[PDB]
């Protein structure tokens, strides 16, 4: 499957792609304002994620640090990123279909649109100014808007017991972005697409 990652932000972002225990394609790359990077994700990839990283610094070996979404200090991510990170999530070729969604469960750092470039389904988007409107207690000093689990580490926010309900904090993310997961047990906003669809992830779509 092909995923065209486009940075429409006025600032540079370092795209990242991983399935948790391995990188997807090269795993990461710098995307200056306006640049597009197309990656190939193997069919059947389950639990894949694409996200943007901001304010990064990498040496010649590809090692460094990012203020948001840092993945073990690597340019080419092999693991998931450090919150806050707006997440484009997907599982491909799952019994004949693809499943995609955007999640704020791990916070929000950069606005994003995640849409198919092929026929059969609609896209999802979370482009509201979540960082600007972020509740004071969730603001990340390093940049972005943290999710409540990251900040408070409670069973309720992290849904540790598999039993949790919406909260003042999750409702904030849901109000600004109704089409993205605001907490673990949020009413699903997952989109079903034809198996083997292709996609485009656009940072700062509006």
């Amino acid at each position: 499957a092909t995923f065209e990652i486009v940075n429409r932000c006025s600032y540079t972002v370092w795209a990242a792609a991983s399935k948790g225990d391995a990188a997807l394609d090269a795993g990461g790359r710098q995307l200056n304002s306006g640049e597009s990077w197309t990656i190939n994700v193997e069919p059947g990839t389950n639990g894949g994620k694409i996200w943007a990283r901001t304010d990064c610094y990498f040496d010649d070996s590809g090692s460094g640090i990012c203020k948001t979404g840092d993945c073990g200090g690597l340019l080419r991510c092999k693991r998931f990123g450090r919150p806050p990170t707006t997440l484009a999530e997907f599982s491909l070729n799952q019994y004949g279909k693809d499943y995609i969604d955007i999640s704020n469960i791990k916070g929000f750092n950069v606005p994003m649109d995640f849409s198919p470039t092929t026929r059969g389904c609609r896209g999802v988007r979370c482009a509201a100014d979540i960082v600007g409107q972020c509740p004071a207690k969730l603001k990340a000093p390093g940049g972005g808007c943290n999710d409540a689990c990251t900040v408070f580490q409670t069973s309720e926010y992290c849904c540790t017991t598999g039993k949790c309900g919406p909260t003042e904090y999750s409702r904030f993310f849901k109000r600004l972005c109704p089409d993205a997961f605001s907490y673990v047990l949020d009413k699903p906003t997952t989109v079903t697409c034809p198996g083997s669809s292709n996609y485009r992830v656009t940072f700062c779509p509006t």
